[PDB]
């Protein structure tokens, strides 16, 4: 049995995606999640939807409580967490409207807690050095890629996301630099979301939707405009991918993730 | 009508630059500015001078209240903000004593608020994603460049400033690395000063004075020594540039900046 | 007369290394050190041992009070500070088990105070811009290198340490990137430890022990396993190096360090 947590990004968090919906506000040892959890289903698969920036989008990337969001989904029983995020393209071949099933990231954030084990919560004691060689779940990414193919969607099978602190967009000099570092797309929320999901032993995958070419011309209006035009893609991908995940066995994948997380903790 | 805000850097904030001076201490929703605002004129142009590190230079780069400084200048009616800053040269052709009218930056700071919209001030509500493709005002930079030419000063027409957190200087390994990233000069205060000026809809330009070659030998004494020897250059440049700015029309430039800033804000 | 402060890293802080031991808990203007100071000797040389993460290793890298640790050693009279640290190798020639007498660093940390002069302690007033061209003491590194040679140990004479914030390990994309930046080894504690030692006018050197190849496969268990197998090397190196340091004259070296630190401070 699996339960899919879904974190929706800017203009990519439509509750209508789930049937038999029920709102549920929760609390965690790390504070309150961005907004209430929406419990529902996609076919016969249990899901939990959460708006990363709050349903009215009032939380900037730097201020999102990533710890609470991941902890709440974990506490709810989620075995998987698939998210959506807008991003700028740092590669000509990645055109706005394209989906990128990212497999790597480059951290450029500075003021964000990246671990549950901060030595101040009973629920998570000790020091945790979580491995990040493969930040995203390969099995989940695989089904997303195949499903995108079945839907005839322009989709890139891999990509490195550079996550900046924000809220400002990058300067042109930074944009060029990120390209030399091997970054393919850029956003403000992948890190530490992917890191905390790992510590929680959750299969995490990200559906990145290119909304602009950054500036190597990006603006809020341009991003919102592209998201509005392409939101249906991520929705369709999730609706078709989730039932597939629910039809396969994950016991082993989840076991290996649990072990990796457990053995990354150093106790007193 | 224009009003020029001038933020003076280390040993580059001489109040004598303005005539008909008047001291004015102010407060802002983000706290107190580094020091009192000095109101005065350069020819027929109204100006507002502010010492970035306080008149006695007691504030380290990491601790400068960039938000309050920019907000105070904005509240005072400034349409432009031209600043001075010492910096290390990362390029052989940029010799100590040379002026660099920077046009780009690379952020390496880590503990600095970079937006007025931090969701805790009525004066600035919502989330702001300010564009940084062109961080500095091209029209202002243009007049600075031409004026430097008329003054016969060694001046570089462009350059990328890498702003480090400090207060320590860079290691040699970092110095070499910055060069590979395309950085031309290095300092500790350009970011987030330039970013906040943008959010405020202000035309911002920076007069960077190379004071050393970093270490790709830099020391406090070396920087102070070079600044003392070349301070007159920035003063003369400002005195000659400002009247020129006041003689041209900026209504359109300021309108486009206001629009960019306004449309970068996402309301609830 | 010299006094060697020794900061022991993960599984590299054996108090048995000193004879005539005496435990001593202290306080500093910056708070409490990671654990009690252990006073003792190695031959005829006075030493002070301190466990970076606490004797039970309960402090994550981001939370170590580097200021208090360095200040306590300084207050105790230490002229030198030699430390041990595990690290990942970013170079094929640097094999796990190898020692690296690092000479440079690249900062990737984000939430760490890096100066004693934060404008809130009487003991350190003003603004300090400490030079970092040569972060590590060349004379101390020289004796460590020669001693390693006399012990027949695989030892690299130089290397650039990239210090990440942690507590998570790097992603593969970050690992590759660090290699392009010229980094040779990677850890989570060199910065700001080396910076604060410099401000304190202390000769600082680091004995880096490669424990893995990062991921360009690293895990907590792998690191602990390698450290357990090679801990004896760092211990032997320290035991043999320290008496040599005590047999030479450092008055001039220490004088130049004191001057550099003193002249890096800007008073009101
Ligand atoms: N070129 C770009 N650079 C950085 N972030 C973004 C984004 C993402 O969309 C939002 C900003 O418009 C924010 O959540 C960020 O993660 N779209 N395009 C971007
Ligand atoms: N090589 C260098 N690296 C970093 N900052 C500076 C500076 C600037 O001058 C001051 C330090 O001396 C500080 O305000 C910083 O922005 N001059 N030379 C520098
Ligand atoms: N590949 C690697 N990356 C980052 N840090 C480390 C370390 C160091 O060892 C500890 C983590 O296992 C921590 O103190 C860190 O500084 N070993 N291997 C590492």
């Amino acid at each position: 049995a699996v339960k899919i947590g879904i974190i929706g990004g800017t203009g990519l968090d439509d509750p209508e995606i789930l049937e038999g919906r029920t709102e549920k506000y929760v609390d965690t040892p790390f504070g309150k999640p961005s907004d209430a959890l929406i419990l529902g289903k996609i076919k016969n698969v249990d899901c939990v939807l959460l708006a990363r920036h709050g349903r009215q989008h009032t939380i900037m990337p730097s201020k999102v409580n990533y710890q609470a969001n991941i902890w709440a989904l974990k506490e709810e029983g989620c075995t998987h967490v698939i998210v959506t995020t807008a991003c700028g393209s740092l590669r000509e071949e990645i055109q706005p409207g394209d989906i990128v099933i990212i497999d790597q990231f480059i951290d450029r954030t500075t003021m964000r807690p990246q671990s549950f084990y901060d030595g101040s919560h009973s629920c998570a004691r000790g020091v945790c050095h979580i491995p990040m060689a493969e930040p995203f779940c390969p099995k989940t990414r695989e089904v997303l890629i195949e499903t995108a193919k079945k839907l005839g969607l322009r989709c890139h099978s891999k990509g490195t996301m550079v996550t900046i602190e924000g809220p400002r967009f990058s300067s042109r000099a930074e944009s060029f630099m990120f390209r030399t570092w091997g970054a393919d797309v850029i956003n403000m929320t992948t890190v530490p979301e992917v890191v905390l999901a790992k510590e929680a032993g959750i299969c995490y995958a990200s559906i990145a939707m290119a909304t602009d070419y950054d500036c190597w011309a990006v603006s809020v209006d341009r991003v919102l405009k592209t998201l509005k035009e392409n939101a249906n893609k991520a929705k369709s991908l999730l609706l078709t991918t989730i039932p597939q995940i629910g039809s396969t066995e994950w016991s082993e994948t989840l076991h290996n993730l649990k072990n990796m997380a457990q053995f990354s903790v150093l106790l007193p």
